[PDB]
């Protein structure tokens, strides 16, 4: 997938406030094609209805954490190349690494700006070459 208009974006936080925040950095980058999700279940769910290309995540969820989350979709053989981007009030640096070690593609700590937010999907755009 390419980081085009018609990339298509799972947003996962448990609260709405989270997600619409960043629904809105998107469509304001250019990404209308988003769907949001509660947790780490309805996420798969939903990553399971196929399309997706991209996911913005945050840690702490009921259900199935982020963490869980994120560690699934990678062991997956269907979409373990998957991005993902953590974004999440979790700072402590253990936090960081254990996220990093299972794969996360980024990491942006709550609160942050819109810029931090657009530079941080950049930096994972140019990795992968989208
Ligand atoms: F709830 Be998240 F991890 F900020
Ligand atoms: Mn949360």
């Amino acid at each position: 997938h390419m980081a085009d208009k018609e990339l298509k974006f799972l947003v996962v936080d448990d609260f709405s406030t989270m997600r619409r925040i960043v629904r809105n950095l998107l469509k304001e980058l250019g990404f209308n094609n988003v769907e949001e999700a509660e947790d780490g279940v309805d996420a798969l769910n939903k990553l399971q209805a196929g399309g997706y290309g991209f996911v913005i995540s945050d840690w702490d969820m009921p259900n199935m954490d982020g963490l869980e989350l994120l560690k699934t979709i990678r062991a997956d053989g269907a979409m373990s190349a998957l991005p993902v981007l953590m974004v999440t009030a979790y700072a402590k640096k253990e936090n960081i690494i254990a996220a990093a070690q299972a794969g996360a593609s980024g990491y942006v700590v709550k609160p942050f700006t819109a810029a931090t937010l657009e530079e941080k999907l950049n930096k994972i755009f140019e990795k992968l070459g989208m």
